[PDB]
């Protein structure tokens, strides 16, 4: 139930009639396969055709790890092979889960691209990390993920639970139409669009007109974006949006001293904050804000495990680490990162 043929580097232009029957065995003798993994080999255009066919006759396919498989490729030849692949993952009615991240697919490459995402309604969770998209193709993505939303309110589908799409450079060109996809999709649970080139007025919008109506999300990490105060603030305004945060990523953000003020005092209003994990590092955050952090986290997040603050504006030997270290060791639960390097 599990094909998989990772990091063999297998040069593929086609599928040769030896390995069909060594390689490849299982695609072709057994159809109850669950997962396809092809990740760490080239696959050239006549390969992705026999996979084309032996890949539509795995009905009970329901994850389709498709990373990095077109390593040493020319960028505008990927298509062909990207439209035949997809084109037979739309005929699999339980193919749920589905990564393509380290490939660099080029305005040509969005056609099928587009397609597929457009129409695939039992897909659940998209792992899009690293393409090279760019702003223009970043929104045509985001307007084929509405259109997704649709389709799936048609036809009764399950949600979409999870989107993945960082190292994409969306900046803040496509955040306008990204955020009509979250108003598409509220019942999200996992977003992570780190190292996206988006600035302040990107992440404002994103935040407010966007991740702001998803009331399921979980996990949330817009990693290495700039925020400033202007996107602190927006993230202030939604956070009482998600009542079942656990996980918040905001590692390399430049939230500001003001900013991350504010955030900190945003969280110090939510209640029931079942949050677990959250990620502050490298954000001139401040020691006021981190004493004012300490005792929101003593008093109002009962279930955080980890806390992360490395690479900001103030020491290790202020006194409130210590009293964060305490709170975690009274409670037998808790972490704090190894804050080596403070600016």
């Amino acid at each position: 139930a599990r094909f998989s043929i990772e990091g063999k580097s297998l040069k593929l232009d086609a599928i040769t009639t030896e390995d069909e029957k060594s390689v490849f065995a299982v695609l072709l003798e057994d159809d109850s396969v669950k997962e396809i993994v092809l990740s760490g080999n080239t696959i050239g255009t006549e390969a992705a055709r026999w996979l084309s066919e032996n890949i539509a006759s795995k009905k009970d396919l329901e994850i389709a790890e498709f990373s990095d498989i077109f390593t040493g490729r020319v960028k505008d030849e990927i298509p062909e092979a990207l439209r035949l692949l997809l084109q037979a993952l739309l005929k699999c009615p339980k193919l749920h889960t589905v990564r393509l991240s380290d490939n660099a697919f080029g305005p040509t490459a969005q056609e099928p691209l587009i397609d597929f995402l457009s129409k695939h309604t039992p897909l659940e969770h998209l792992y899009l990390h690293n393409n090279g998209l760019g702003p223009q193709a970043g929104a045509k993505i985001a307007r084929a993920l509405q259109e997704l939303a649709v389709n799936k309110k048609a036809k009764n589908a399950p949600p979409l639970r999870s989107i993945i799409c960082g190292r994409n450079r969306l900046e803040n060109g496509s955040m306008k139409e990204w955020a009509k996809t979250f108003q598409s999709h509220r019942l999200l649970h996992t977003v992570k669009m780190v190292q996206n080139g988006i600035r302040p007025e990107g992440i404002e919008h994103l935040l407010l007109e966007g991740l702001a109506y998803c009331q399921e999300l979980k996990v949330l990490d817009l990693q290495d974006n700039t925020f400033t105060h202007l996107g602190s603030s927006a993230l202030a305004i939604a956070l009482k949006s998600w009542p079942n945060l656990r996980e918040l990523g905001l590692n390399d953000c430049l939230l500001s001293a003001r900013g991350a003020a504010a955030v900190v005092d945003a969280f110090s209003k939510l209640e029931n904050i079942g949050l677990q994990t959250l990620r502050l590092q490298y954000n001139e955050i401040e020691l006021d804000a981190v004493r004012t952090l300490k005792t929101v986290i003593d008093e109002k997040m009962p279930d955080l495990l980890f806390l992360e603050l490395n690479g900001n504006r103030f020491s290790e030997e202020d006194d409130v680490v210590d009293e964060i270290r305490e709170v975690f060791s009274t409670r037998g639960r808790g972490e704090l990162d190894e804050l080596d390097d403070m600016e």
